[PDB]
């Protein structure tokens, strides 16, 4: 079973910083990320323009062997345009979230969106489901119904919805991409996680998948537990510029920054984030 | 009170078309339109490139008199330079979407977003208040703290909840968003209404407000419940589409297309929506 | 158009206190109260027993000429066997919730209990329609569809919810029940308001109704924003509690308590909210 | 690890029959309920009267060695009676929903309800979670604060919702209520589940349990999937009545009735539910 990081995107000075970005990528995959999945929620993709996914594509494809690449738009020709230059960098597979924004677009537009991606490559199509910020479910059912799906990742906190892929798409490789369900996804057998904890405990999720495979269950939920209060804290300031400064703090380089609206944290919120999970990192023995 | 159009954006084969856009406008402002609201949901804002947004706002405003563009983008450095550029051309103010898509950002940075916009221009700043499509509400007590916001429009079926607007900022322009709350908006006597049906039936909507100030409640609310059926016609089918077919069928010309994910409707869809309101339109008698 | 109470059901001890009930029935419907709405929500209605339901039929139809019994139970026996005795001592009509608390419950089920409601009595049925306590919505098309809803007491923030019955049964008398919105549905001329807030301000729910009449219309909203602030300090303390106590502030006699698991408010809640409303109070001239 | 039946309650003429409810205890017991869990949501709890859930407790105490008494009612003096009650019958635990219907109690008065409750009885209190039901949540932090939760059974798609309360409380005994998640429950070593399919296919459950306890983790998931297919069709027919005639379909006597507005299946529902489950139910075997 995979571990997957929804790789942050690494800038600095405005612009998308590749040294720091393949720095943290052979860092993570050296710790037990074994896929890297780029512009993911947790790498700001709907934030980054098409020549930002194609750098992020081209840096992804450079650092790591094993490369995901989303590529939702909302100007669909350039979901097509991305997944085609993906697939040419070597990209395993390409995903994408539903249409976002718009409330009720219909099941055709859905339908057609995801099925011409499919058309476009030859690669892998995964979709990736995450109804709290998307506004809408891809759920197994319309999944299937879609007819060319080959893998999911669902970041979302009901497991079940998560499984009901692997029971409608049995050849599909299936992931969870919650955090607090990482232990959960090892338990049952899904295909892997894609967490954005990846990003700053590799090690801990790779201590997680070691403790479930041995059958240490207790083990491996005392590390959940662990995890889940540095989530907490984090959540308490802004989880998505968050995750950088955890990078800083558990894995000790540099990791740049998010962009406005998703503003890097101020020093003060920095300072108070190290002081919150201090605790939780002495604890730690991976 | 103000008639505001969220005026829809007019491609053809994917690309822009200013032509079909200007005699739009034109039609629509000759029919009660007062403002014209560039870059909305109905306007398809999130979907349009940075240049398609500028030569927008050089349509519209070359156009119209009376011009808000809307400037969300997010890369905040976009909603910045738009609104520095809607100014230029003569918007008298511009709107935005608070940081949508991603969740849990948190306050600081949704504050930050907005105090930049203010900052970044001299006319009025108006937030675009549409929790069910951005993922997150800022309330009348958060527009207030925000400390800049000169006008709301609040795309919201809570009437109340708009109302609070002109509670706590007794100054500001307030407009709710909502088709189904025209009449009502009129009745409670908000700064006016930015409905998409201002689109195909701006004269409906001037008949509605003039009702209201005649004291006849009875045909603006029978007015009202004409464009209801209207509206639930369009939403069975993809109201985003829906609506350039609707123009097309109830002002006699062409509005171009969508563009996917938000594809334009297919013949046998276009076909069902005209059927749909066929019995509708006939009772209305302006 | 019609001030309708959704009166509290008055406990002194551990038990209804019917002499307390009556003479709060009395005071209000001397202030502007057209109809007594019993044993609603604000009325405690599901903790109630059939007992304690009984007693309050008799001894509002004794205190009221115009009285609606609320009815609904989670054993449909006791709705009909209700309903049968609101009729036979001359309730004007009966409502009911649809069923409640058990979310798998299907259109089949919930249209046999109001058909069966229906079949049981001659007076008119009224569907009490409240979707945030009931778990589920009985929207204007699904009204209809019962085929024999006569009335409807919508508490729901969506006026364009509540206007919806109105255009789906032209007539049906249609009441809105949230206190945010009795100026607005006064302005959109629903038939009237079945607000908590009739329990405690009578009088300012009749001076919002004398506003609206005479085209007062900032009269009316001034009004309706002072409500506002009162409704929302009691919202603070909690609010089914609170009621009781707002009735002892603005009308100056016992009310009597609720009941475990409403517990009444303790004496420093009771304390907080008399200041809390003390400003509004003062502005309040009428 | 355990599986405790949330029990059908067992009516016959609209009235409790505790014979065939004994048969059908004695009848699950023998097939791997460890538990009996009386008055759940499963077992129309908020539907029953004091006296009936009296009378469901005698004929469970008389029925089965182990029995968990539900007793929440929206009068808590009826809680507290029951509990005392369920007590002196020899259960060996009680537990209660949150109290639900009204939105917006405060928190004062939601600690009260369950700490007046933990005063009553020597006997542990358990929390009964179930948020899609209750319209409120009592989450592990919550729980922990009332200070004497001895248990939780949560009724939730959220795992690691349930999950947290052994984070939190990890002396009391944590049970998870979703039926598509009793693979996941064991698989993760939860205290057990409280599934309402424990009703009808309790040797499943069992069987699940087995293989989750050899390593069969994939063999485990796919009994899962199975039931999730019973399922999938039972909630398409009203899921609150199916229960009962899955009950008759899988383990072949009589189960009763529920009561209205759970009204019983119709001879039509019936025999679609058959055929619906009729492949499920040949793949099986067990």
């Amino acid at each position: 079973m995979e571990i997957v990081a929804p790789v942050i995107t690494t800038f600095r000075g405005g612009r998308l910083d590749p040294e720091l970005f393949a720095n943290h990528v052979k860092n993570i995959t050296s710790k037990g990320v074994d896929v890297v999945f780029v512009a993911g929620t947790t790498g700001l993709g709907p934030a980054l323009s098409l020549q930002e996914k194609m750098e992020l594509t081209d840096a992804a494809t450079s650092a790591a062997r094993r490369v995901i690449v989303q590529v939702a738009s909302l100007n669909a020709d350039e979901a097509i345009a991305l997944a085609k230059y993906a697939e040419s960098r070597g990209a395993e597979a390409v995903a994408s979230l539903p249409p976002y924004y718009f409330p009720r677009l219909s099941e055709r537009q859905i339908a057609k969106y995801f099925r011409d991606l499919c058309s476009a490559v030859s690669i892998p199509v995964f979709l990736y489901n995450y109804p709290a910020a998307v506004g809408r479910d891809v759920d197994a059912r319309a999944a299937k119904e879609l007819g060319c799906i080959r893998g999911v990742k669902d970041t979302n906190e009901s497991l079940a919805h998560t499984l009901a892929y692997k029971r409608y798409l049995p050849q599909a490789r299936v992931y969870n991409g919650s955090d607090s369900l990482v232990f959960a996804s090892f338990a049952v057998r899904l295909d892997g996680v894609v967490a954005s904890s990846a990003n700053y405990l590799p090690e801990l999720l790779a201590g997680i998948r070691d403790a479930v495979a041995a059958g240490d269950i207790e083990r491996a939920r005392s590390l959940q537990f662990l995890l889940d209060e540095i989530v907490e804290s984090a959540r308490h300031i802004g989880y998505a510029a968050a995750v950088y400064e955890l990078v800083e703090i558990f894995q000790g380089y540099e990791a740049g920054e998010p962009r406005g609206p998703v503003y890097p944290l101020d020093p003060e919120e920095k300072a108070w984030l190290r002081a919150a999970v201090a605790k939780a990192k002495s604890q730690l023995r991976l």
